[PDB]
């Protein structure tokens, strides 16, 4: 639900304390296990747009999208949200600009300055 809430009760998990990714946990992680840089991880996620309507999901395809930790192969705040995540944990994501797709966006799905909202679920990861 409710991006609203996320803005107003989310955890700034940005080191710079500038609010441009804001988390709340929806359903807990097991172990405290959680990546490292470099670690291979493997997600399941909705984007939508602030607007409501849904630019992209791991559910169109029902395909895990996978990734390198902290490699920059993602958007800013994924690299830093999935890093702040443990195995089996669901959170959502309010993800400035900032840290997403700045004052460029990435046509035709993301105007610019776009904030965006996602749907992250941490299935599994590997060394």
């Amino acid at each position: 639900g409710a991006p609203a809430t996320v803005a107003e009760q989310g955890e700034d998990i940005t080191s710079k304390k500038d609010r441009g990714v804001l988390k709340i946990v929806k359903r807990v992680g097991n172990g405290e296990e959680t990546p490292m840089i470099g670690d291979k991880v493997y997600v399941h996620y909705k984007g939508k747009l602030s607007n409501g309507k849904k630019f992209d999901s791991s559910h169109d395809r029902n395909e895990p999208f996978v990734f390198s930790l902290g490699k920059g192969q993602v958007i800013k705040a994924w690299d830093i949200g999935v890093a702040t995540m443990k195995k089996g944990e669901i959170c959502h994501l309010l993800c400035k600009p900032e840290y997403a797709y700045g004052s460029a966006g990435s046509l035709p799905k993301i105007p610019s300055n776009a904030t965006l909202f996602f749907e992250i679920e941490l299935l599994d990861f590997k060394g």
